[PDB]
């Protein structure tokens, strides 16, 4: 069914069974403290995004989640449930990273692979038109075109990133869908030197895709730890005047809007409840210590440019291994402020889940 306006209005957000199963089968059996067990049970009910970060998730997880939401809705959920999905499988993924877990390469049929993936997602979303579906498009993609064009892999991938982003925006432009393109975070694109070039890029992409109706705007702070709004700059932010997501968005939106894209925002707060964090530097993104579960997902943001506070990166799923000998080891995961020992990316990291619970704000 179609919708008008903020896609988070008029619906409840579904808490998916993948994250719920992680908490109940992997986390809780390792927790003996009664209060931490009850807190863990509560966090399993908080609705976070489900990531299509490997092709095999499309005909498994996506179908299962949509099917379960349809069942719940037909069983009288009121308001009806909506889905929250991340599209995250560009070829030559994460072009500026030390290592990437992306499965596809431009040199090994990756363009065709990606187009087919988007096409299959489109078929499934059409099947499940009755389930309003909110998408984050490709974290750690186009932000690289703003600041990392000096990196050979990024320069070589840029036309592909742009073309395939446009492809997804047009193919997924369906009446029951909303899309938010990833736009980095305050400590990446929010630096004053980067903010106008970033606005130029995202507004051009939006134009070149034909300003698809389903595109609501941009997502920020995905898989990062930034504050929404704090009174004092965390020490690792200096001297960026845009030291939280509110400052970033308030500076960013006017530049985007003058360029034709009056973007609304969603802001990840799933690991933002403790401020400042235990990061020693802003660019230390992997399994950062001293972080907490943050404000609960809601459409009631109170801010004119923010459609929702969300939990995009699910807390407890590892950002990368601390094993320096692993094939896809990223040195960020070995830093002094990265919790260790850490399993492979995507594996449940229970010590990190417990950290998030202990530092949760609001508490569980
Ligand atoms: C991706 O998964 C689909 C099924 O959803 C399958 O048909 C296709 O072959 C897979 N892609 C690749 C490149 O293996
Ligand atoms: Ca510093």
């Amino acid at each position: 069914a179609p919708y008008n306006g903020n896609p988070f209005e008029g619906v409840q957000l579904w808490a998916n069974n993948y994250y719920r199963s992680e908490v109940h089968t992997l986390a809780i059996p390792q927790i003996t403290d009664p209060a931490l067990r009850a807190a863990a049970s509560a966090v399993a009910e908080v609705p976070s995004f489900q990531w299509l970060d490997r092709n095999v998730t499309v005909d498994t997880l996506l179908v299962q989640t949509l099917s379960e939401i349809r069942e719940a809705n037909q069983a009288g959920a009121n308001p009806q449930y909506a889905a929250q999905i991340v599209v995250y499988d560009l070829p030559d993924r994460d072009c500026a990273a030390a290592a990437s877990n992306g499965e596809w390469a431009i040199a090994n049929n990756g363009v065709n692979n990606y187009k087919a993936y988007i096409n299959r997602i489109r078929e499934i979303l059409i099947s499940f038109s009755d389930v309003r579906t909110i998408l984050v498009i490709e974290p750690d993609s186009l932000a690289n075109m703003v600041t990392n064009m000096n990196v050979p892999k990024c320069s070589g991938a840029a036309s592909t990133y742009r073309e395939l982003t446009i492809y997804a925006l047009k193919q997924l432009d369906l009446p029951h869908v909303a899309m938010y393109m990833d736009a980095g975070h305050a400590g990446w694109l929010g630096w004053p030197a980067n903010i106008q070039p970033a606005a130029e890029l995202f507004a051009k992409i939006y134009e070149d895709a034909g300003k698809p109706r389903a595109v609501r705007g941009l997502a920020t702070n995905v898989a990062n730890y930034n504050a929404w709004s704090v009174s004092s700059p965390p020490p690792y932010t200096s001297p960026n005047p845009n030291y939280d997501e509110k400052h970033y968005i308030e500076a960013f939106r006017p530049l985007l809007e003058a360029r034709g894209f009056p973007a609304q925002f969603i802001v990840d707060q799933g690991r933002s409840g403790k401020q400042p964090t235990g990061q020693k530097e802003w660019g230390h993104w992997c399994n950062a210590i001293g972080t907490g579960f943050g404000m609960r997902p809601t459409a009631n943001t109170g801010h004119q440019y923010v459609d929702a506070f969300v939990w995009v990166k699910p807390g407890g799923e590892c950002n990368g291994t601390s094993d320096t000998t692993a094939a896809r080891y990223d040195y960020h995961c070995g830093l002094e402020d990265a919790l260790k020992p850490a399993p492979e990316a995507g594996q449940w990291f229970n010590e990190y889940f417990i950290q998030l619970l202990r530092n949760a704000n609001p508490p569980f």
